[PDB]
């Protein structure tokens, strides 16, 4: 009964099922600890790949995803990956091991101020210089971790802190306390200002995608019958029955229907909206319109962003308390007529165009051959790159949790890690990963850990041999790519060398049968299929903003 | 003609050969201006080995390793690589995008305090709010990343400030400019504390294993014949004529020769040591020894180490007016006879597979002197460490600072780069291996004559071996085993494999003679390994 | 002309900025040549921590941020010690600093340094604007983050380069920072049932418990209820004459008070607004199981001693109000009503000078009453740091929010003088009180220029002993000897005096009652001289209740 049981008993009662990590000699006594009771250890690749995998399980399960790595380069492994789910609203506690007390300053081996180091891009950075502090500060990890808005925390363990034996008792896992709704006034208020629209809109944002929450807006919109758009970490929120007041995602570009839907909203509810997936300085603009924050934390007040009402307290309580009181609004005919071109032009957008022709696949056949071969259960976690922006704007999902896309950071190789995070949350479902052919190698070593876990993954290359979305993004601004061409692989190869299975789409029209071969195939499954990314370019056109500003 | 232009204009300036990067939305515009213009863009596939590659640069160039990245998890990407850099005396420049200026405190898409998070980790992490502070940032960065003792610099630069149009001049690139010599009375007063030592020892550390450095060491061990060891970056120093000097390398536990001789010894003259390769707690304590400390910078005061004496200067123009002025020391009957027992001692200290002595002796006469041989980190690289002979100076790269994973690979690719059409061998484990396994991509791209050995036993064996000696149980060491053949194919490059202990030499000829990238599998018998921490030796 | 400091002007005047303390500065000098055409009137201090302190004092009075604008380098370093006060206390406060240019940020230049990262580890909010066009989305956040549960400080740092600069940027509305609704229903429900089935249930009323809008929710709590209740020194004020009764003093620093006991015996304690601060739970919270409820703004930090058993988010008023709806009176067992009684004498009894004391001057306990007497209870009291602070924390009865302000987070020497400062511009035409040791009265005591100048109505009063008593009675407990507690004298009177001020003398302790009374009706700052007698001090750390209370207990 050392300080390092005293970690381990604290994994108990948080309820930690799984640990992710790499151990190392400063951390052993944790890793050591864990070989008589608590968590299963799932041995990572590489420590990124561990701090993703945890993410997913945060933004899956609700409750902190556990990771657990050993000093210097092992903690600083964790940077970008807590970065990013500090920043996407999943709750992560990670825990690092560290050089002992009486040698923290010195140069020696594997030494950082690891406190420091992770304080910028964590909710909670502490490092422990006393065992009898153990049970609390990693209590108050997985608290503030949770609590709205949800993020990463980080704990540092001298290593003879987690070798001292203690005489030190547990502490209680105090569960983190949910807010009530928020003010009655504020939604007495709020219904008002809803009643009296002339067109009024629901934007769903990150904290708005989670189950309770979806649960709540679905009652909401069907009541109400307000037409409402999602962020990409928003999705989910859709239901086939909300399909004709649903108005596609908006990001990344201002030009979608959503875009539109929101200009010519005059009073906006905003549920659970970070900013970070879309500035409000691209859809709030032309004219005063009315903002109604709903959300867990107070509202970030920019030039574009002055909210004329804050509805502050537990999301799900708040939307329900106006969903009793609200009533169903009724369109007068102008608006109706907007909402019937804006879905007009919405389904224009999802249709592969008439002069195409390719040796290879269009990117809209790629999302829609893969939603017809994916059940809408089965859980789908996405990299970053021009195919995420496709998969994020096309790619329909219908229930919370099964449409998983980083648009906090945008860091590149969340979706295999993610994918096989996911798995161990929901296990024998399978579950659908979809990369581009550069972000795959940011963290396909982790394939190793999915055939050892023997996981139903099944992994979508989108391949063009480029980093596209740099690329594009060049040629709109510079007329000219610049480093984003690199050596092509050969994926099958790869797949097979890990000991999973590999596949290939030789021909557009293979697409459905190799899908459906590998949705029913045993096992990791890597899927190399070739598309043609020249309607890319469209995606940042300005033609729709163009057509409908005529048209009004 | 924009802030994009001035970054260029002074990694022109710098001399800079080659930048490696992976661009993104904030940091293109340096990107588009590399088109025009500048050093060659060697695109990686992740930052982390961008960041490995110009580590090595630095260490094997003596000038700063350029990595360009973007902003967000581009910039956090660089963390592990920076920090490595930093803690093992090697130049790096970090060049980073960050968010336009008015949005610096928003929660926006890839936004965070670029600056404030290299802090802890660099010698020098600003971040630039004003176009014209540009060619004075960047120089300066270089400068420092330069200035004894080498470490890694990173600049941030907002969007808008490397988009901006500006007429501001660039910025001449001044030299980091080298110390004089030590005081003279400071190093006279060491030859007398060394001339009347019974038993005097040099230990090269890492500064001292700096080409000049140990071209000055050796003509002061050829001369007054002293004894030397080396710790693990200081791999090189040993030359084919000083093998009846050396004692081997010092480093990770106290039971070696050279823990030993140092022990024995009464006056210790360490040259560019840095304490984090090997804590002086482990070699300077039974009985009071006289330490002089020999220097770029002051020395860092530990309870085990507190110098008699410190020579802080050039360490080659120090040692130079040390070597001008000393003589052949005589040795005593006694201290001769140690020294003699030892050297014994040290060739004493040196299955279904291969044992890890026969896969190090057989690839140093496989492969020859002037061949750069990178290290990663693991067991392996304990013997590696150990028992792998370099007789020429910046031969074997070994990770001794933060013994960071997955380093081996990509030093190799910065290593071929810098010393082109040269044949580049790294060794690593096959945990080790897939940290940065990636980016052989970016060496069969290069066609860069890269040879990868890999040790294969199927497990994270150094913590496993420590945990068997502290808990007498391993624990989340265990992982499966890949093809790693059939691995190298699939990213276009050659794979060979030791199917039996007996074909060792003949397939590593084969991959010195092969061309383009070789990967070779060869399973090694760890059986051995736990003896590394005896303490069978010092008893 | 519409430049960049205009627009920090304009934001201050929609947050409704009347005053701005502050010491000007090269390079934050267009910012208050901003303030020359528009905006709150600029108060100039004699130190920029007195700046720091005064606008503190603004925020914890009207609960809206006070406002402090200094220049670069030391100017700005001189904000460190009042910025950390008001962070750790719950006191809103916006501080505006200037900074060297853009293009030198990183140089070696006159007062260059990183502003932001000094302040980052003592602040909510630490930013440096480096646009122009984000200045007001910049400031406003920052008042929003500072009113914010948990209320604190926000720092903003402008480069001169910024404030100089002509932009043509719109302002930004100043949005209020909104409130909570109240805690959970079932959490509100569940903390009644709980409390209705308890023996003894105690209230433990915290900093957030003492602003006015909570205490007001309070009392009509403790009223309709009946619970025995307790004070943290920051939670001063929610006691009421009718609340006599269930009063049970003021815990802190030492365990040995009633309180101290009475939350012991407890089997439930509900604590209101309780930032661990003031005093942490492993003085109190020990020796048996109890239920704890967490009443509070923001979540609670989980210590050995502090596990709760319920938590309510929410607005702390509203909470309660939903608590004291649905509540009812609550019947003590004869057991339970001695234990009360007992403890409601003891605490009697402490209040009271020893029966054995002659002195030739005033016992503390004397200077407390005399002055309780002498000052009405809505007369604003400020009280600095020290053994007077104890006598004061403990024994100075206050009957109306806002009325007895310490500092009992960072414990910062020197805030009483410039605290009655602000606190007299917030209640402009009344007397102000402020209490202070004589060593703390030097730290700050050149603001008593800012004070004559205004003619600030404020009664100073000074304990006299010559020495930093409370490290030494607490060096005399620990090592059996003082240790550099010791300093010379000076003349209180003439000190006053020289900076135009009242200086008034008690040279023996009968005029105690009329020198107060003396100061309480001279116009402009008066400043008082009143020796003490410190040797009762180390009773203030003796355990001699808690032992009689054992014995007792025991029978
Ligand atoms: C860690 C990291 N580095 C760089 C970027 C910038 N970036 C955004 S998309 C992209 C390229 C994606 O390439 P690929 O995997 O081939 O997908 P594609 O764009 O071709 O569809 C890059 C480098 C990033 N988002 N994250
Ligand atoms: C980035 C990083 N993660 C973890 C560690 C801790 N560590 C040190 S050696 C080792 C395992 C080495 O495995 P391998 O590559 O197979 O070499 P081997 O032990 O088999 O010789 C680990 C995980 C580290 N030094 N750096
Ligand atoms: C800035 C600061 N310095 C030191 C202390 C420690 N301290 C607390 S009370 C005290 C001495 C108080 O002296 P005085 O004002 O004369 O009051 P007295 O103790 O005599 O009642 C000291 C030094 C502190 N709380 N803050
Ligand atoms: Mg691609
Ligand atoms: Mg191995
Ligand atoms: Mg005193």
């Amino acid at each position: 009964n050392r300080g390092a049981e005293l970690v381990v008993d604290c994994l108990v009662e948080q309820g930690v099922t799984h640990v992710f990590g790499i151990p190392g000699a400063k951390i052993d006594a944790v890793f050591d600890a864990l070989q008589d009771k608590g968590p299963e250890i799932i041995v990572a690749r590489h420590e990124q790949n561990a701090a993703f995998m945890a993410q997913a399980v945060g933004r899956l399960t609700g409750k902190p995803g556990v990771v657990l790595v050993t000093s210097g380069p092992g903690a600083s492994n964790l940077a970008t990956g807590l970065l990013t789910a500090n920043t996407e609203g999943d709750p992560v506690v990670a825990l690092a091991g560290n050089v002992i007390r009486a040698d923290r300053l010195k140069r020696t081996h594997q030494s950082l101020d690891n406190a420091a180091l992770f304080q910028p891009i964590t909710k909670y950075s502490v490092e422990v210089q006393d065992v009898k502090n153990i049970p609390e500060a990693v209590t108050n990890a997985f608290r503030i971790a949770s609590a709205g808005q949800a993020g990463a925390a980080f704990v540092s363990f001298p290593q003879d802190v987690v070798n001292e034996v203690t005489n030190t008792k547990n502490v209680r896992a105090v569960a983190a306390p949910k807010l009530g709704p928020a003010a009655d006034d504020a939604i007495s208020a709020a219904i008002a200002k809803i009643q009296t629209a002339k067109l009024p809109v629901v934007l769903v944002g990150m904290k708005g995608g989670r189950p309770e929450a979806i649960k709540a807006v679905r009652k909401l919109l069907k009541k109400v019958q307000l037409p409402f758009v999602e962020t990409y970490q928003a999705a989910g929120t859709l239901s086939r029955d909300l399909e004709d007041q649903y108005f596609g995602r908006i990001g990344l570009f201002r030009n979608q229907p959503g875009d539109l839907l929101l200009e010519q909203a005059d009073v906006v509810l905003t549920i659970g909206y970070d900013p970070i997936e879309y500035d409000p300085k691209f859809w709030n603009i032309n004219g005063d319109r009315t903002i109604i924050h709903l959300d867990e934390i107070i509202a970030d007040i920019d030039h574009a962003y002055q909210p004329d009402l804050e509805l502050i307290g537990d999301i799900p309580s708040t939307i329900n308390h106006i969903e009793h009181d609200a009533v169903k609004v009724e369109f007068a005919e102008r608006e109706q007529k907007i909402l019937s071109d804006l879905k007009q032009y919405m389904h224009e957008g999802e249709q592969v165009p008439a002069d195409w022709k390719s040796d290879r696949a269009h990117p809209l056949e790629i999302v829609k051959e893969l939603r017809n071969a994916v059940d809408d259960h089965v859980t789908v976690t996405c990299d970053i790159g021009s195919h995420a922006i496709w998969m994020s704007r096309y790619f329909r999902s219908y229930e919370p949790l099964t449409l998983m896309i980083s648009n906090g950071m945008q860091t590149l190789g969340v979706a295999l890690p993610w994918a096989i995070g996911a798995s161990l949350v929901k296990p024998g479902e399978k579950v659908v990963s979809v990369s581009g052919d550069g972000g795959f190698l940011f963290s396909a070593m982790e394939l190793e850990t999915a055939v050892r876990l023997k996981a139903p993954i099944v992994h979508i290359v989108w391949n063009d041999s480029t980093y596209d979305m740099v690329a594009f993004q060049q040629l709109k601004k510079y007329n000219r790519t610049s480093a984003v061409d690199f050596g092509n692989i050969d994926i099958v190869k790869y797949a097979e060398s890990f000991g999973a299975t590999g596949l290939r789409v030789e021909s557009p029209d293979q697409l459905a049968d190799v899908l459906r071969q590998g949705m029913n195939a045993e096992g990791p499954v890597i899927i190399d299929v070739p598309v043609d990314y020249s309607d890319n370019i469209n995606l940042a056109s300005d033609k729709l903003p163009k057509e409908f500003g005529e048209l009004m």
